[PDB]
């Protein structure tokens, strides 16, 4: 069976024949579609076919499909699975796996880049101790002065499930959350939990805007354990506006390296459970999403007072035009502290172009309209305009319970 | 099978037991979804008759009734007899009004209780149609203070006498292919006014002409009008800072008519039903006016406000893109004809959502249309989970006339 996806402002039509290949369950219906829905300890059993069907893909990719190299490796783990009940990777095949689990990835639009994916293997790491240094060199590395790369580590997988290693933290660099008495928050209010947890843990909280989080590690099951990242691997950018000089006065910054720390990876059928991965930042992530979300830091009011506009009627535009010019601040501070980042305009475009490549080489590319639509000026980009498919590939990138929600303490 | 959605700025969660309902698909599947794809007998009729009687008279507090069971039998004998049934006139209007309750892609289902229905049912020709749809215009445009409307034409009988306008929408501007390789007017509708004179009419090749209406009553060959410009309220698009703005020689009417779509209530088939609400500013503003393939104003406008257009990521076209919005809102809101902005309109529907959550269940709705196309995430619906699925009575697209019409 053929797809076709049609972009209504070109008329250009792509056919997907990729999605024969999904096996994972969306979680529409022929009677609901669910495509707006933020959401909707493995046998030996389930195991083997998980494996083979990555081998099977692995040895395609490198053109060994059916060689005798490819033969014993699948008789090597089918050996190792049922001698140990799992198997290892090697090296090759887990950067092969982390790259397509981006490739894979239907809601990042920064998939242009996935096989430029620097892979640091933490497998052999034991201790939280030995996440955190694993982790301080990923950081630093990513961070390149501000000349962005992107990278992931990786951690040992799953065994029983009673031994995962985990990142506790949603992102590698966050700032600190804190409730006040009064009701009001300090700082970032989507990581309050998160907060008073590292203050229960112990941290030392220095109760400001901008506090970046302790890093909340845990390694092979056992309770998590505090680290802070040393401040100067943390690169960060005030925030200023070209035009408007009063904006450096909000006193708003924000950190440069944007990493993801709470997924699972899964390739082959083994779940790595910690696996913090990083690229750069597309500028409405902040200047939108992390800034004006009302359960955010929230300041296009105080912002749109500082323009003086008209805030007594919504049709105004006011928010529209603060949220504007604040997304301008963003880009522009970037950009001339030299730290990596990208356009709404410019990552839409190329993500397009990524598609169609990848609809061209590959047969398809799976894509989450809503989420790759920019959260602000959606129909000016190319994607509000594209007709996307989506479906699930492995290797791929899962969302995983929240770990103090699983956790059993040791103390 | 009873599913929740959530908001995810007030973590406000609803139980949505409508679905459950839905007959008809959505196109997609368990392993992928086309949420983003914007087209995924005697028999046949009296099941689809009796579905719609019983909400009819459930809503009515008589489910169960003689006169539900009474009606029933007449439309079951009225069928077998006739391989057809007639609407009373409460049932059509009903139908109607719980095709736009049902609209999953329509943002404004606040007002659905709120709709006059037009009956013209007993029209017959295309002159009469021309009559009815004189009516509707003025009385939705109402001078400027619109009026939701839909006027129902006579339904499908054999699909050989088909009622159709051609129109996609009663009020729309030309467009006219140039020599120069451009495009003069709205792009969207070369097609049609080629068609137009086609068959006979005689553009006055501008940029804004209102497109006559092409009326095909009882399956016959479409016949040109020309609406009475007295008729069709337009708005000349001005800026309240910049000055220069008028000189760009905007202007869009006020009235959004949809005029191509086919309405089903019962099992029956209504292909001209031409409905009207009033604009949300940037179905104007961002879509008629900023798409690539439409009027396409974007450069000019930036030049005119002197920005930096050499950096995308000058966010130009963004700063652009608010002002040509400001000005559609101030134009409308100055000449006194009903609009209102994608902040309003959202907040609207979140409070309709609850209230459908509340009474009936749930609301399906389409998140891909109904969040606005600029400011998504400052807007509430951004962070609201909605589910899609297909209620009858419905609204569907249906083929174009050009491509079916047995001439
Ligand atoms: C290199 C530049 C990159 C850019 C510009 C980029 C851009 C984005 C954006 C804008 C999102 C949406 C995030 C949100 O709204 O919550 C996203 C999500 C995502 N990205 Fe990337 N990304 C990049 C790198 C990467 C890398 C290196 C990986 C993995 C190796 C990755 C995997 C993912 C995944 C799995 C998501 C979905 C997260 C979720 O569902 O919560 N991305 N990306
Ligand atoms: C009264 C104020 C109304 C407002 C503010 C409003 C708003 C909207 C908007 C913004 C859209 C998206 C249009 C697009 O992007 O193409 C839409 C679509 C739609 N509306 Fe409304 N509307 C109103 C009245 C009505 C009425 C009176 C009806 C029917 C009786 C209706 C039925 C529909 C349907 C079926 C669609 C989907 C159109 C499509 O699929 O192409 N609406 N509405
Ligand atoms: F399914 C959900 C339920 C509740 C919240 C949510 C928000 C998603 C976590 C946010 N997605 C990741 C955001 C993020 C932060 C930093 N970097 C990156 N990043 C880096 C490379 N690609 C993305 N993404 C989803
Ligand atoms: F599936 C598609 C293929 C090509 C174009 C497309 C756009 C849909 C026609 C637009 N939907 C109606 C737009 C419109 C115009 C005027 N008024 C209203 N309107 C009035 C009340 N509610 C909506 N909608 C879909
Ligand atoms: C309800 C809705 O799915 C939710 O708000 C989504 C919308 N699209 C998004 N798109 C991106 N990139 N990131 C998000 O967090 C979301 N949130
Ligand atoms: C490809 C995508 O489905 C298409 O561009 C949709 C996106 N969302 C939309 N939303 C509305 N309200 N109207 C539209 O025409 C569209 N177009
Ligand atoms: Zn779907």
């Amino acid at each position: 069976r053929f797809l076709k996806v049609k972009n209504w402002e070109t008329d250009v039509v792509l056919t997907d024949t990729l999605h024969l290949k999904s096996t994972l369950e969306t979680g529409c219906t022929e009677h609901i579609c669910m495509g707006s829905i933020m959401l909707p300890v493995r046998t030996k059993d389930q195991l083997f076919p998980l494996a083979k069907e990555f081998l099977d893909q692995y040895y395609s990719s490198i053109k060994r499909f059916g060689s005798k190299a490819h033969m014993d490796r699948l008789e090597e783990v089918n050996k190792e699975i049922e001698s140990t009940s799992t198997y290892q990777l090697k090296d090759t095949e887990l950067i092969y796996g982390a790259k397509h689990a981006w490739r894979n990835a239907s809601r990042c639009v920064g998939r242009i880049q996935w096989s430029k994916l620097q892979v640091f293997d933490a497998r052999d790491c034991t201790t939280a101790h030995g996440m955190f240094n694993y982790i301080c060199n990923h950081v630093k590395y990513a961070t390149n002065k501000g000349n962005l790369r992107s990278a992931i580590t990786i951690f040992p997988q799953r065994t029983d499930g009673k031994h995962d290693f985990r990142v506790w933290n949603s992102q590698l660099i966050r700032y600190a959350g804190y409730k006040q008495p009064d009701g009001s928050t300090l700082g970032d209010p989507a990581n309050v939990q998160f907060t008073e947890i590292c203050i229960q843990q112990g941290w030392k909280a220095p109760r400001g805007r901008f506090d970046v989080l302790p890093l909340l590690l845990q390694a092979n099951g056992n309770d998590p354990e505090l680290f802070q990242i040393p401040p100067e691997l943390v690169l960060e950018v005030p925030i200023r506006h070209p035009k408007f000089d009063w904006f450096k006065d909000l006193g708003l910054k924000w950190y440069g390296l944007p990493a993801v720390s709470n997924m699972l990876l899964e390739i082959g059928g083994l779940e790595f459970s910690a696996c913090p991965f990083s690229g750069w930042y597309m500028g409405t992530e902040i200047g939108v999403r992390d800034y004006c979300d009302n359960s955010r830091y929230n300041i296009l009011e105080e912002v749109a007072k500082k323009m003086d506009l008209d805030m007594r009627k919504t049709s105004s535009l006011w928010k529209d035009q603060a949220l504007v010019e604040i997304n301008i601040a963003v880009l522009y501070s970037f950009q001339s502290d030299k730290v990596t980042i990208v356009d709404h305009h410019s990552a839409t475009e190329s993500f397009i172009k990524h598609m169609e490549n990848e609809y061209r080489c590959r047969g398809g590319c799976p894509a989450d309209w809503v989420w790759i639509v920019p959260p602000m000026s959606g129909s000016i980009t190319p994607v509000f305009h594209q007709e996307m498919l989506n479906y699930r590939l492995t290797p791929s990138f899962e969302y995983q319970p929240d770990p103090w929600n699983t956790h059993v303490w040791k103390g």
